[PDB]
This record gives C-alpha cells, structure tokens and sequence, in this order.
C-alpha cells in the first residue's frame, strides 16, 4: 500500500522506520544476519523485559511492572542487578544505542530485535511484530523473573500471575532450543541446552527428557543437573518441567513436530509481547519480518541413545516415534 523511501512495500507508514532498524541490526548487532550469541541474549532480554508484569502486585496496591515496556534498558541500572539479568549489559548497551539512533521505543526495539533475530535461525516461525509501545517506563519490581532453582510450583505461579497457563510456559521454553549458559557454570562457557543451538527445533524437548548421565564440567554450577552427553548443560528448572505432571504432556507433545512447536511458540510470544499494552492500540508491521531459512532436519534421539533412555513422563500418551542415530554419544561444541 505504502511505499517507504527504500522501495519497501508495507502496510503502514509507521513501519517505514523499522526497515532502517532491520538493516542496522542485521549488519551490526547480528554481524551479518547470523544466529549466534546476540540472538540468544536478545531472547533472554525479551522475556526479562516482558515478565516484569504482576497483576498480583497491582491487586495488592503496588506497582506491578509495565511488561514489554523497555524498562530493562531504560532502567538497566536497577534491573541488571536482578539475579536473572547477569551477562546482559553488553547486549543492553548495544540495543540502547540502536534505539536512540533510530528514535524507536526501547520496548518496541526489544520485540523487533527478537523477531529479526529469530528470523536468522533456521526453522523459526515468523514472529509477529507490532509497533507503538510508549518509550516511557518505570523500573520493574524485583523478584518477577523465574529462576532455574525455582520449583515448578513457583515457576507456574509466577508465570501464571503474569498471564501464562502451564502449557504456555512450556511453549515459551522453545527458546531454549537456541540456547547456552554462560553464568551458571563458568568452567563450560556457552555449553548448549540442546544439540542444535543454532536451529529452532524440537531437540531441546527431546534431550531434556533423556536420562541424566553426564557431568559436562569439572564441578556443578548453580541449578545444574546431570545432562545426557558431554558438552550439554541441563538446568534444574528444565529438568523438572520436562518431568512434572503439570507440564510433561505438553513437553512430550513438542518432541515430534517442529511445525506445531513453531506455531505454539509464535502464539505465546505474541501474548508476551504485549504484556502491559493493548495490542489493538498498536500497528502491525509483521511484514517487515522476513521468513527464516527452513530447517530440513528430522527430530532425532542423539548418539545411539534410544527411547529406553527417555524418561517418559506423560502417563497417558505413548512417546512419539523419533529416529535414533549411530553412537557414540556426541560432545557438544560451545554455542557460537
Ligand atoms: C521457566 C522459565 C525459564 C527459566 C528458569 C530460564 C532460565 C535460564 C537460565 C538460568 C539461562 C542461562 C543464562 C546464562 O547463564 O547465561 C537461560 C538461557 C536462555 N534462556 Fe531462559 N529461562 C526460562 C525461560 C525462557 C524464555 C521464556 C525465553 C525466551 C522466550 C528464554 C530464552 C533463553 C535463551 C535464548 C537462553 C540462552 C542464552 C545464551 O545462550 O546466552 N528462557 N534461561
Ligand atoms: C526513551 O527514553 C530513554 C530514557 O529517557 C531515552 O534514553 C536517553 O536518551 C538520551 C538522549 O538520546 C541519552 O543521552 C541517554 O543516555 C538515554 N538514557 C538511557 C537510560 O538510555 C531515549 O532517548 C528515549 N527514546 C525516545 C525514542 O524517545
Ligand atoms: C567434548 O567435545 C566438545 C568440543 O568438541 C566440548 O565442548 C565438550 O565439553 C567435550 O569436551
Ligand atoms: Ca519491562
Ligand atoms: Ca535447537
């Protein structure tokens, strides 16, 4: 409809500024449209920006947080002191500069960079992108980000307050398909959470269900559990959620279909993206977000393990027929 200066066809002139933000992020922040540490850090940031939203605090006479409001950037001095916000300041500063240079709100930028980053990762769905969130924010209250040592009850209660059902918690955790740790165990920096940290696929759900046999580092870090093979890190929250009766059937249903996983994640991310906002007051610029390269690989149980190594935790559904591989066990390289 609208033609931006660049030749760029879009739905609304409010989308035109985002083509320049796209180019900048793809060249610079993403270092040539790659799916590496910048994407992974941005996914932590989108979650930790949005989840600072608590109707229970509002109901108890207190500021509950503004949700997807960019507060993690605007008020980084306060929020990057939270336990869950370590290892993010360098990324936050990069985003701060992009936001100021292009004159876009910090809340919108985080959501945009999320959709753009996802688009660089094979197999990703096309995330929605809406523009118009006010740049104004107050600091998030403390203690709103679920931690990897939290019980399943605590995680579901916190996520629940923010607005997510147990299914949607599982759906949002598909981001751990593009993931490593740096801050839990300093001896195995960027140890992946799944065997394909640069492919948005079901491997995370499969591999967290394997029997824990392996200590990847010389000692355990915070909230670390045994993993199924060298190089892979397993955090306690993921281990527990995979196995808990409240989340295990959804977890298991993610294992065989990249396509259903992507749909569910897209829907949950759309919901998360507007905590603290009315989506109907925003402008849809989803057309700025390109599709990702498709992922042609099939789900697999790695390394000669079989379904007998899966701790099947959904008591009503058989484990899906998933291909196995040759041994021996893999050793995961650090995520790039
Ligand atoms: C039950 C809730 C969740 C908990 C307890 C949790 C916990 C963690 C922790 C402890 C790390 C490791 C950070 C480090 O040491 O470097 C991690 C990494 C990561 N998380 Fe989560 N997370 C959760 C949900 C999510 C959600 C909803 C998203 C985003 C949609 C997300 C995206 C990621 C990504 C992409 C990484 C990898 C970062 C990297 O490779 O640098 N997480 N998460
Ligand atoms: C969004 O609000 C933040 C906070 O007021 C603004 O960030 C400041 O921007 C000025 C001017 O560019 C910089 O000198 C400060 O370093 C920034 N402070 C912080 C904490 O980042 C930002 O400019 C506002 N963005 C828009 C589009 O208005
Ligand atoms: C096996 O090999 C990988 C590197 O190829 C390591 O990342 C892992 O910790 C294990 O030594
Ligand atoms: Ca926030
Ligand atoms: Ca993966």
């Amino acid at each position: 409809s609208v033609t931006c200066p660049g030749g760029q066809s879009t739905s609304n002139s409010q989308c035109c500024v985002w083509f320049d933000v796209l180019d900048d992020l793809q060249t610079n922040f993403y270092q040539g449209s790659k799916c590496e540490s910048p994407v992974r850090k941005i996914l932590r940031i989108v979650f930790h920006d949005a989840i600072g939203f608590s109707p229970a605090l509002t109901a108890a006479g207190q500021f509950g947080g503004g949700g997807a409001d960019g507060s993690i950037i605007a008020h980084s001095n306060i929020e990057l002191a939270f336990p869950a916000n370590g290892g993010l300041t360098d990324t936050i500063e990069a985003l701060r500069a992009v936001g100021i240079n292009h004159g876009v709100s910090f809340g919108d930028l985080i959501q945009f960079a999320t959709a753009v980053g996802m688009s660089n990762c094979p197999g990703s769905p096309r995330l929605e992108f809406l523009t118009g969130r006010s740049n104004s924010s107050q600091p998030s209250p403390p203690s709103l980000i679920p931690g990897p040592g939290n019980t399943v009850t605590a995680i579901l209660d916190r996520m629940g307050d923010a607005g997510f059902s147990p299914d949607e918690v599982v759906d949002l955790l598909a981001a751990h398909s593009l993931a490593s740790q740096e801050g839990l165990n300093s001896a195995i920096f960027r140890s992946p959470l799944d065997s394909t940290p640069q492919v948005f696929d079901t491997q995370f759900y499969i591999e967290t269900l394997l029997k824990g046999t392996t200590q990847p580092g010389p000692s355990l870090g915070f909230a670390e559990e045994l993993s199924p093979f060298p190089g892979e890190f397993r955090m306690r929250s993921d281990a527990l959620l995979a196995r808990d009766s409240r989340t295990a059937c959804r977890w298991q249903s993610m294992t065989s279909s990249n396509e259903v996983m992507g749909q569910r994640y897209r829907a949950a991310m759309a919901k998360m993206s507007v905590l603290g906002f009315d989506r109907n007051a925003l402008t849809d610029c989803s057309d700025v977000i390109p599709s990702a390269v498709s992922n042609n690989a099939a789900p697999v149980i790695p390394g000669g393990l079989t379904v007998d190594d899966i701790e099947v935790s959904c008591p009503s559904e058989p484990f899906p027929e998933i291909a196995t591989a040759s041994g021996p066990l893999p050793s995961l390289a650090p995520a790039p």
